[PDB]
């Protein structure tokens, strides 16, 4: 049972690290999307003009 | 909703600027029309004479 618990603890810690990496991926993609959105807003203003 | 509000505000402001340009155009044309009308009135006076 101690072996099983050690395996589970190590796996869960590594999974937490993986989830942190995924959060980083999401943040980077969202920043790129925000810049694209600002460009689109400016283009719409130019079209209205 | 904030993005939509920003787009609407920008569009309305630019449309107001274009409308102001419209008043400018109309004022210029009305000034030319006033000059033409004054010339026509003087021509009428000369014809009456």
């Amino acid at each position: 049972i101690a072996n099983r618990f050690t395996s589970n603890i190590k796996g869960l810690t590594q999974a937490a690290r993986n989830a942190n990496d995924g959060i980083s991926v999401a943040q980077t993609t969202e920043g790129a999307l925000s810049e694209i959105n600002n460009n689109l807003q400016r283009i719409r203003e130019l079209t209205v003009q």
